[PDB]
C-alpha cells in the first residue's frame, strides 16, 4: 500500500479519485490507511493517486510491504465476484 510522505501540499486532488476511498485529510497532510489501500489493483494498471498528483509525493511504504497478490486479496475481499 501507498503512504503520502511530506512533501503533500493539500491539493484535493487524489481524494474523490480513489476506488476504495482510503485517502483522507486529517492532522497536517492527507493520509492514506494502510488496512484498505490496494494499490489500486483490480481498478487501475497504475495507482490513480501517483496520477493524479502535481507532485510525485506518493511512495510505496516500507513499513506496509505487500505481494501483488495479498494486494489482489484486498481488492477481491472489499469488491468481491
Ligand atoms: S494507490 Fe489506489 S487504492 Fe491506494 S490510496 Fe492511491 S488511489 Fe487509493
Ligand atoms: S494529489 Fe498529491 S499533493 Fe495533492 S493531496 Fe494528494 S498526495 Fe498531496
Amino acid at each position: 500500500a501507498l503512504l503520502i510522505t511530506k512533501k503533500c501540499i493539500n491539493c484535493d486532488m487524489c481524494e474523490p479519485e480513489c476506488p476504495n476511498e482510503a485517502i483522507s485529510m486529517g492532522d497536517h497532510i492527507y493520509e492514506i490507511n494502510s488496512d484498505k489501500c490496494t494499490e489500486c489493483v483490480g481498478h487501475y494498471e497504475t495507482p490513480t493517486c501517483q496520477k493524479v498528483c502535481p507532485i510525485p509525493n506518493t511512495i510505496v511504504k516500507d513499513p506496509a510491504h505487500v505481494e501483488t497478490e495479498e494486494q489482489l486479496w484486498d481488492k477481491f475481499v472489499l469488491m468481491h465476484h
